[PDB]
């Protein structure tokens, strides 16, 4: 799809089982998630936005489905005001900007 | 152009006779730019981020030129860790998200 920017980018995503909504963000280095249940191995991850640093914890190889285009990637989660897909995942469903 | 989103997607932007780096970021509302001096009357402003509340100021209907492209609009100065093109200006210069 062609996706223009007088909205907020929010599609809906598929992970662990569940549909949540999340944010395209090509500001986003990383996808960071609200609060929720990963199964495997995590381990402690700082990042840092407006606000601060946030301590997160991160998990790889992660199935995710966003707005229809399956992927594997690593997941943050943590104390988020919005899920956001960051560019590690948006590179995987061949997303780009174009102006 | 079309940009991909392997590195983080900074361009050079003009603003106040000013060349200056920003992201373009399609998970903020708003233009967020590091403290610098703009002209003109401004509002005191409230965002969130990932990391809290930060305080801002607002100014409307500035000029700036993005990666060639001029337009005006609304920006934001304060605390940002990065220069931030949000979804205000990036519609502005006919941004799209295509995948
Ligand atoms: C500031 C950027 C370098 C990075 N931010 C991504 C950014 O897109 C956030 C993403 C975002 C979105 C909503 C809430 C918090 C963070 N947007 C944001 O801070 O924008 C603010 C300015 O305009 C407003 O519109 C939306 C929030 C306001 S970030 O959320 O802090 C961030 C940092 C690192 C990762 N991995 C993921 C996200």
């Amino acid at each position: 799809p062609q996706i223009t920017l007088w909205k907020r980018p929010i599609v809906t995503i598929r992970i662990g089982g569940q549909l949540k909504e999340a944010l395209l963000d090509t500001g986003a280095d990383d996808t960071v998630l609200e609060e929720m249940n990963l199964p495997g191995k995590w381990k402690p991850k700082m990042i840092v936005g407006i606000g601060g640093f946030v301590k997160v914890r991160q998990y790889d190889q992660i199935p995710i489905e966003i707005c229809g285009h399956k992927a594997i990637g690593t997941v943050l989660v943590g104390p988020t005001p919005a899920n956001i897909i960051g560019r590690n995942l948006l590179t995987q469903i061949g997303c780009t900007l174009n102006f």
